[PDB]
């Protein structure tokens, strides 16, 4: 038993890390990148994991599969299962009252349980664990959304022992990100924290109160189809007019062009949380003209300022739900990319009338980074 990993299995992408040293490190994927898309394709030849995935999925929509959190632990019969996979380029289909994913591989009708397809991006993040610490991974925290339930919860246990991890404990998403900041190592009196989690495809509020190191989830708030990909959407259709203006011609049918100009709006975002100017460049774009163009944060807020306005409604339905007032709440918590956005910093900090916000730790690493540091613990290494 090596070191313990720390791994946030997320709905569009998913981050593992290690305690080591005195301090937890994020493991950067054979790609470069410190997170991974939680998607699986199925190819003539192959099958794809995590950003290789991701990069083909205009190519190959029907064998490209995403969103498998949105299954797990789940009965075909489920409203939200019946209502999600009108969205869905792949086939999901009734196994004897379990959802199983349909796809083509190697020219071969297969299905895949949902835990199966986690279990493919938990294999993902062990392997890149291993390849980073040069040693074997076996020993795992998976975090997992603080209103997920008793079947939910084991069939993600399923996905980690499918992988080959021994599952030391399944943890809640906001209260790993608590831990990341170390807000149960305060001693004294109740705690009140808001875990404030806007993810790619989900939004999370929770508020948890914390004693003695003991946490306890006071009530959850959100909205399971709002994320980072509503903001890029906006900007999408943005350009896609703007390209009609530009060049007289509509790319809103070509999948190819849709997903380049969605990715290059993705990196925008990205780019706005730091600087107030973006790029789109494009080459061959639709019809081999090319598209570069650029956006000030400005109008990036203003294409996004309903929904971003929208994020205060679950905070205001969390603190009844906990009956607490707004100024009882000790600390916030971002999670998730997209609350690096500075108008959405500003909404919430002028909302809690100017408190500050827990935002040292890079948002999308958070709850890998309190995954990880529970994880030595657990192992005995912390
Ligand atoms: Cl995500
Ligand atoms: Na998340």
């Amino acid at each position: 038993k090596g070191p313990a990993v720390g791994i946030d299995l997320g709905t569009t992408y998913s981050c593992v890390g290690v305690f080591q040293h005195g301090k937890v490190e994020i493991i950067a994927n054979d790609q470069g990148n410190r997170t991974t898309p939680s998607y699986v394709a199925f190819t003539d030849t192959e099958r794809l994991i995590g950003d290789a995935a991701k990069n083909q999925v205009a190519m190959n929509p029907t064998n490209t599969v995403f969103d498998a959190k949105r299954l797990i632990g789940r009965r075909f019969d489920d409203a939200v299962v019946q209502s999600d996979m009108k969205h869905w380029p792949f086939m999901v289909v009734n196994d004897a009252g379990r959802p199983k994913v349909q796809v083509e591989y190697k020219g071969e009708t297969k299905s895949f349980y949902p835990e199966e397809v986690s279990s493919m991006v938990l294999t993902k993040m062990k392997e890149i664990a291993e390849a980073y610490l040069g040693k074997t991974v076996t020993n795992a925290v998976v975090t997992v959304p603080a209103y997920f339930n008793d079947s939910q919860r084991q069939a993600t246990k399923d996905a980690g022992t499918i992988a080959g991890l021994n599952v030391l404990r399944i943890i809640n998403e906001p209260t790993a990100a608590a831990i990341a900041y170390g807000l149960d190592k305060k001693v004294g009196a109740e705690r009140n924290v808001l875990i404030f989690d806007l993810g790619g495809g989900t939004f999370d509020v929770s508020i948890l109160t914390i004693e003695d190191g003991i946490f306890e989830v006071k009530s959850t708030a959100g909205d399971t189809h709002l994320g980072g990909e509503d903001f890029d959407n906006r900007m999408v259709n943005h350009f896609i007019a703007e390209f009609k203006r530009k060049h007289k011609k509509d790319i809103s049918e070509n999948k190819r062009a849709v997903r380049r100009l969605r990715t290059a709006c993705e990196r925008a975002k990205r780019t706005l949380s730091s600087s107030t100017q973006a790029s789109i460049e494009i080459d061959s774009l639709y019809e081999g003209i090319d598209f570069y163009t650029s956006i000030t944060r400005a109008r990036f807020e203003e294409l996004n300022a309903d929904l971003f306005r929208g994020t205060l409604d679950p905070v205001e339905k969390a603190l009844r739900d906990a009956k607490l007032d707004k100024s009882q709440i000790h600390d916030i918590v971002l999670v998730g990319g997209s609350t690096r956005i500075p108008k959405i910093q500003k909404l919430l900090q002028d909302f809690f009338n100017g408190k500050e916000l827990n935002k040292s730790i890079n948002p999308d690493e958070a709850v890998a980074y309190g995954a990880a540091v529970q994880a030595a613990i657990l192992s005995g290494d912390k």
